């Protein structure tokens, strides 16, 4: 008895193609915290199994049988056998945390992954019971799920970074904020512009509150709940009764607003440091 | 919108049909805005100096025939011509070495965000053409001895980065093409890039020579010149005379090469035709600028510098608090020093047991537990997951206030083995492989003894010094009656299957007989359907007391007693 | 021919019967309380025939349900002609002004069925108010209907009592859903919201015990025993079964009192 | 208290793409039967209102996902949801015709909406239970099903016709009686040459009356019944089953002598008037 | 490997059974008289093709248990289950030819094609739900059921010790009594004492005695798309065969059997 | 009548075919030199027995289609797609008999006996999803596939007029060579250019040359528990054999068993 089986569904969503955001982004702040190549290369590792377990969870609860164009981990090696090495990866994590040679690098690990699990189990809520949230508590939920793996790897790079720059961590972590709010809300009118396992989206709630009376978009919502799935034709209707309440247009106001904000926290940092970044202004023109 | 713009470059006169022996029949010309192919050039070597370090070799700037893109890219259009030459400045110098860190990486995103800023379809294909460059040359043995002239040129073709200048002219044609004519074209574009590269070779070789006969620790050379020395040895100079031949087949080579696509579509596709008549300017251009230029003549170096300075945790406890209400049988308190460390430590396995027992309900698709529904029918499947993967951490923060540094590392690898263990369960029960005797016995010395191992492992580390060498008897023992327990749940759920679950007497049932087909049938329609209803069940205890399988198992049991 | 038509209607006309609605009916002549008496039968007889189609219900009574012997659509096929035969019924009384009355009690039954069919399958938990006001129109209509009837037909004199039999009728079928309410769980399967039900969801805004189970009752078809018990449970620690025998005690006096 | 959940799915169907052959209909018969036109367009809501009622529950009782290409009116409102606002509009109706002022206008709806609802039983009957009725029995079920709207609208158009024209009824009765049994002949017709829910059609008949013995239409007819509908390669099959047997020619004869009928009455009826 | 194949087969026989068809085979042998080697090589034959027969009903009603116990499809799936009971003919086929006679084998394979046709027209009118005839049923279960008496009887006569011949009508006659009996006497039994859609002799004179009972026709078709019914609808199912006397017009035919069988076995005495 | 006995029958011979068996009957024939008619009785023989095969193997297989048209459970049922291939069985019996030779029923019996045999072990390997031997898998693809081969170059022996003494051994050599290389030529035209989890030689290879390639197990589990492979996951399978060097390992066994299939016949014709 010896491994395999464990690290199977592990291997699997490794070799598998990513876009490498997160690793920019660690890549990206390095220029202002200045840390050896050794520490950025094992928050790296962390960051990258991180996301590789919240995959493997993720895909689990959407019912989705395809990731990237290729078959999911469950879909390969069973549900069961996934969550466990999905499990096991968070022993795995704090494996590294403590290999960071700080006593105060597992207390940010360990607050931080409290948030985001707050965050999730909102969604999860949200999703299961059909209950539509607020504005409000829709955006403070993906700013604790969907901008938490950022706050942990800026908090834990501000505290391995050579004395000194430890005063830029709250703006450091305001940009994290804004930062993970703008990759949701732009995933979000991705997937529409461009609800199967009901999932709400910032479109979504603003079609269903500025329209309290709309029972055919919420006959719709609850057909997906309910048959499992909308297919193509009730796409259409669903996506056209989301331009009819100005849907599309409150989105774009929201991502150019918080893009100003992250162009706005950039440009103060870069004048209280130094030079250019160079390296967070093309994360940015990608987008 | 396929026809190149001659008047953004005009042609350069010559006296001789050749230059220098090389290119008879091509023209050269001459780029009308030199002034803004300089601009790019000297900002990178400012930058290069502020973000990596001071340069000695010279780069792309020749000051009597021209700039490198200005005779070898004459038709780039004027708004992205300081973009190109910045990037080839780049090649010069990275080509070279191959705080640090960050200036490379820097540098490498100042440019990379100027060619996405202009165009940014043209821009994705030229980055793919670089890194496939960069992988090449690094994954290929510069060692490697190369037996004849062809087996050279195809690595040749991609280390002098032609392919790579080449996706540049389209960017700076604003030239899309698709893949289908690709396919066509590098038979008819491949002669033209060993022109490139074997003059490249030939002119670049006395500077390289003398940086060869300077580096000592020089093993096979890429260059035409040196390696034409292994086939046909021969002195230098004379060589440079066949190097000459060799490569001016290469100069008529695509010079002719264009009639098979002439023929084909060269008197109709416009958009190819001047894609390969463009590609045919290429070859001129790099002679004439390497017949003078400073990368290969250091002595002019300082003679050219003289003209050119001119909300809440409602939902997340939710599951975790209803599993930890329903009424429990602790056997894991029992088996656990100060008060407060005890109680401590019975949090922990409460909390671990808890978790455990949640996520086994998910795997068992148990509607019940002790009578009650089970977690994942009050808060569904993925809240409970979730609820487990937080329970997890719950109880990591639990050990620390346990003040030692080394219950951390006892509390991970335990979590591991108990991983390990549970991982090669899940793969019996599920891919319908019937395990060893010794494979099942280790497999429960894992998943049900390492939580008593954990606690013990915990307990002597708390424990006040005293006790010295209890530490492998207790482990011994917490391995032995973890199998107990098994065994025994095993024993208990038959004599007083419907998940497809291998117990330590079905084994022996299907270990003992090899031939039984019936046991093994009705195991696989569990498998299939889901379930077994009772008659079939009522089978299965038959064949099992026939096999006397279940008297196997309390041996078992009498013989782990006497061990605990 | 009427025998595809005729079908489920005799069938649902044979099964054993409380007879309620006939009891419930002024000095009329025998032949007009006759007529009455077969009007209230035969609307009793299509809104059983659509409410087991809309419950997924195999039994009634101990017996087969309708749809279980003729098949849904023509279930529905025949509760459509029996409104129709309804229609020919009330023709038959021959008086002008029980047109409208049938017409406007049909409409507000048929908006209170609308509202209590959106709750049911959107998961949306109605207040006190709502859902008192909505067992005024789907369980009181058929009373209110009746009474207005029998009142326009009676011999003058019995004009100005309209407005006391109307809220009479009104709190009997409030009475009557809050009763079945109680002797239902006191004695979800389709997601049915319940007086009960809403007071423990309302008083509580966050057991999310109660709500997980039903929403597992809502994406299974029903639930089974052992949660069953658990909602019991819950609305027991909620002292929800209390609180509704007190709106009991209380549409009694307002009974007496009318 | 509100209608928003009682119109809304008859809001819904009533905003979808239309043919307004029922209209066209009622603006014809308006030439031999001059008619204010106020009246017309009570008419026109009338037979608006009944077809969108039609509609809605031949879809649930044909588990068809789509209608014109976009979702039907179940897969958007529910089931239950549907039934209930489909038998108040034949309330709604009832107080349409009430304001038509004419009190023998009620009896022609109410025994127009009888024989309807017997034609629609005795389909659904021979929908359920797979029982091949004749050709008769089918000819007399489309005339009552399909061409019950028809007659009506025509019987209900000639009562508030300005004295004079009645003698014109029960030539527009037998004019409305073709009409409806032409309108689904030439639907069967479409469907086949240009079963899902196993319903039965004039081609279909005749092939297995003509051909006793054909043992494959039958299993195919069956496996529609199981599984709950037929694959693209089994309708090739039952396709090609129906063209050797003729009976698409016999569709297209039994078109052409109902139209040669339409041309017969209205050749008439123009005589007369 | 001769284990994935008689795996199956050997479940089957394993069952408890009642010996009918031994106990024919021995009534029979009174007036036939012969070997015993003989009768049990028959009595071999006669357990295969009922051991076969009964392994391919399970499969073809959907029926999880066998005398109480598992069926065979439930242990071995139901592709094995046909593959033995494909086998266990060619088995027989074996077993008829150490009979030592040349026209056993076309007996065989002729009332082997009779006992087809009946099983064919039984499948036919249970997936299609078309009500056959009181004759066509009665034409069905003469074959079906009386197939293999009819075989028996064939073989025992040719196979039996010359003289007695001319007695071989009379025994074919009595067989198809008696297997129309049995089949007779099975639906009386499981109606008094339609899962999976099957025409019974009390059912069929319900649905033509009453041409407009769209009840039980309503019942029999839930019954075809629920494949089964429960226990509240086969009560009613009940109710309604009673109020037409059909379980009273199926005892008639119960004694009019027993009366010609009775008959027959006394005239084949006076011939002995 | 036998309209429901012989429609699955009718229907499955009207498909369109290939006609190997009917090839290489007339192959053989140059050597035997049979008449006509023995040749036209032995072509209706291998007819009969290869659509029963095809048609009991679509129901074990879950296949809807065969040859781009409907399958005969589809457009008859399941329960009368059995009934008419035992019947199919039993009709053969009758054509054996009318070849004028006792011997040639032993021979139909034997190779029958073979044929079951090996179909019921790939009928366990399937359900139970075990991996077989190469070495099992192609004794087992000797007899399901070279069974109709090998019997009816046995019977036409039997059947062949005088002479042909020594011409029994290599042509059932062939034929055993034979029907492993159609197994393993389908096998490979499947594969190159899983939804019932078959075993392959392709994936049998891959099974064992890598004794811990979890994920190509992990798919076909998932293949045998949700009842096929959606494109996608074909595609990876696809990839771990090629990565495997499965394909090429399948073309070395064609290529070897076609060297042997040349050899057989040049023999066989140096000696005639």
């Amino acid at each position: 008895l010896g491994d395999e089986h464990l690290l199977g569904p592990a291997e699997y969503i490794s070799s598998l193609p990513s876009k490498g955001v997160r690793e920019a982004f660690i890549d990206g702040l390095n220029v202002w915290l200045v840390l050896p190549d050794h520490r950025v290369n094992q928050l790296k590792s962390i960051a990258q199994t991180l996301h590789n377990a919240s995959l493997m969870l993720d895909d689990i609860e959407d019912h989705s049988p395809l990731r990237r164009g290729r078959p999911s981990t469950h879909m390969i090696f069973g549900t069961e056998q996934t969550i466990n090495s999905a499990n096991f990866l968070l022993i795995d994590v704090m494996e590294k945390v403590r290999q960071l040679d700080d006593p105060r690098c597992m207390d940010i690990y360990l607050e931080e992954m409290r948030n985001l699990f707050i965050g999730q189990s909102f969604d999860l809520y949200w999703t299961r019971n059909g209950e539509c949230p607020s504005e409000e508590q829709y955006l403070d939920m993906i700013r604790q799920k969907t901008g938490g793996l950022f706050r942990l790897l800026t908090r834990m790079m501000v505290q391995i970074a050579p004395v000194q720059q430890k005063g830029l961590e709250t703006q450091l972590a305001s940009l994290s904020d804004v930062l993970g709010e703008f990759f949701q809300v732009r995933d979000d009118y991705k997937n529409l512009t461009e609800l199967d396992e009901c999932k709400f989206s910032y479109p979504l709630i603003h079609a269903l509150t500025s329209q309290p009376k709309n029972v055919q978009l919420r006959g719709i919502l609850q057909q997906s709940r309910s048959a499992g799935g909308l297919d193509v034709p009730l796409k259409e209707t669903v996506l056209s009764h989301l331009r009819q309440a100005g849907s599309i247009e409150y989105t774009e106001a929201k991502m150019g607003e918080l893009m100003e904000k992250i162009t706005d926290s950039v440009v103060s940092l870069e004048g209280e440091t130094g030079s250019p970044n160079w390296v967070v202004r093309l994360l940015i023109h990608r987008l």
